[PDB]
């Protein structure tokens, strides 16, 4: 059965449906980077507080910036705007839902001033964003912003034309500010220490090559809560498109496959008000850094540890390097060893029971998660998910050579060989710059930490850590990945 608006009440009886009526929502959400994470979390959270009858003013109204988007705005209109998401775990308590959060999806390149106009609509009081951990700009050494790329320049050029993330966002708020209209909130879902002061000093940083009046009017009008943010999404797949029709009797042309488990801490600072989401789960705190902090170092540094590693050996699902001893007991003496002692106190949370439930997650093995989808990008996920706690281990002077071993083997990795003799491709948005630092055995020390917007100042100015990358290195281009982890294991 297709999933459209006339058969959304001809669907097999487990599949949940939403329980508003889907023409009385009116927006208040523009979305920039409609992808998976976006519809398993945000836009789950605001279908659930629909359900409740509450919020039905806060639809969310999809933006794509980029020419890869379209597939994904005709995917959905052809389904009113209506897709599944498929809960996928090793236990019963998995549900099969249609989300109904999501009202309209809009492509900058279709109109860039229709896009400057929703975005500047007066319904509109949120704009959030899923635009990638490196979508920022901003340089995590010494924390400047990136205005001589290409796309800012031309931006700045031609203010009511842009194209970037920054760009559209400042026309709408210059078009809102003209009419006497209250600006947004900007809501930033990526997974970056502190992720609405980035995102503030991105905008802010932008705005000011403009001039400094609208610097100083948007750091005064605009509020940028940081968060953390947490649900296991896959990539699309046919096997999982498959497995929902075969299993539920749905034909979703893009369904979104997720894990049972969700999570979403927010500092509340919103502008223009905000959905009701404390009313389904979403908790606000005063301080979301202890939830960040325990969240990207432990899972999102657990995944980089895992991944390089695991594509060497010839793995390809999350759940295969967990099915593997050697690499469960790396991730926990790196959790144990190396970032819990970095950890503040978390206000509700036991660290060891939280540590568990992350290797459980880890270890469902009917979500699939690829291990393409988490070793991609890691020039820009390093500084956010490894480089801080290498940063610690070096200035405390304590053990690096776990935390060294994730950067070795990103080093191998990029070499674009398996252990099984099989090619691949590096899908990262500096693959050819990064492949090329580690061209010459001799050098790639020098060369790969010498990049800083990568890997800061400490870890090439460290002769530990310097050390310990190239041992690393070295044993696992000779001895492989097996064989490196057993002599690191039997380390105190
Ligand atoms: N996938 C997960 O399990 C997960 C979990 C937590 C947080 N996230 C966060 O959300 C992001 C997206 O993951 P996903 O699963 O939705 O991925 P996806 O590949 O399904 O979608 C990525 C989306 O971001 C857009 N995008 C990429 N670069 C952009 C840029 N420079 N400017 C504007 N839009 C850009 C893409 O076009 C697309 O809309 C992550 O990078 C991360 O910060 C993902
Ligand atoms: O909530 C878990 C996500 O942050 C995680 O799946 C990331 O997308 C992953 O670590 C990216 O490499």
């Amino acid at each position: 059965m297709k999933l459209n608006k006339q058969n959304l009440t001809q669907l097999a009886p487990e599949v949940k449906l939403p329980a508003y009526t889907l023409a009385d929502t009116r927006q208040g959400i523009a979305h920039i980077g409609v992808g998976g994470f976006h519809r398993a979390h945000q836009a789950y959270y605001t279908d659930a507080l629909m359900n409740t009858g509450e919020g039905l003013d806060w639809s969310i109204c999809g933006v794509g910036l980029r020419s890869e988007d379209r597939k994904a705005r005709d995917d959905l209109a052809g389904q009113d705007y209506l897709f599944t998401l498929y809960e996928l775990g090793d236990t019963d308590d998995t549900e099969v839902r249609v989300i109904g959060s999501i009202s309209d999806m809009l492509l900058a390149e279709d109109s860039a001033q229709a896009l400057i106009d929703k975005l500047a609509s007066p319904e509109i009081r949120i704009v959030s964003l899923t635009i990638t951990e490196g979508g920022y700009c901003i340089d995590d050494s010494n924390g400047e912003f990136m205005a001589h790329l290409p796309q800012i320049q031309h931006d700045l050029a031609h203010p009511s034309s842009p194209k970037t993330v920054f760009g559209f966002i400042c026309a709408a708020l210059t078009q809102r500010r003209a009419a006497g209209i209250p600006a947004f909130t900007v809501m930033s879902c990526d997974n970056l220490p502190h992720n609405g002061a980035v995102t503030r000093k991105a905008l802010l940083a932008f705005a000011a090559l403009h001039n400094a009046e609208l610097h100083d009017w948007i750091k005064a009008h605009v509020s940028f809560p940081n968060a953390m943010v947490d649900r296991i999404t896959p990539m699309t797949s046919t096997a999982h498109r498959l497995q929902l029709h075969d299993e539920h009797g749905i034909d979703d042309a893009w369904p979104v496959v997720c894990e049972p488990f969700v999570q979403w801490v927010l500092e509340d600072k919103f502008v223009n008000g905000r959905p009701a989401w404390e009313k389904v789960g979403v908790q606000f705190t005063d301080d979301v850094t202890p939830y960040e902090e325990m969240k990207i170092g432990l899972l999102n540094g657990s995944h980089l540890a895992l991944t390089y590693l695991g594509f060497l050996k010839g793995y390809r699902f999350v759940h295969e390097t967990m099915n593997d001893p050697l690499f469960v007991a790396y991730m926990r003496a790196y959790m144990d060893l190396d970032v819990t002692p970095n950890l503040a106190p978390v206000p509700g949370i036991d660290l060891t029971d939280y540590k568990q439930t992350l290797v459980d997650r880890f270890s469902n093995q009917a979500i699939a998660d690829q291990l393409e989808r988490v070793c991609s990008d890691g020039s820009s996920k390093f500084p956010k998910f490894t480089v801080p706690t290498i940063n610690r281990l070096i200035a405390d002077g304590r053990e690096t050579e776990r935390a060294a071993l994730v950067v070795a083997a990103w080093a191998l990795y990029l070499k674009g060989v398996d252990e099984n003799g099989v090619s691949y491709t590096i899908p990262d948005p500096r693959a050819e710059f990064c492949q090329g630092l580690v061209s010459d055995d001799a050098l790639i020390s020098q060369r790969l930490l010498a990049v800083e917007e990568i890997f800061g100042t400490a870890i090439p100015n460290s002769p530990e850590f310097v050390a310990a990358f190239e041992r690393c290195y070295g044993s696992l281009r000779d001895n492989g990945v097996t064989t490196t982890l057993k002599h690191l294991l039997k380390k105190p």
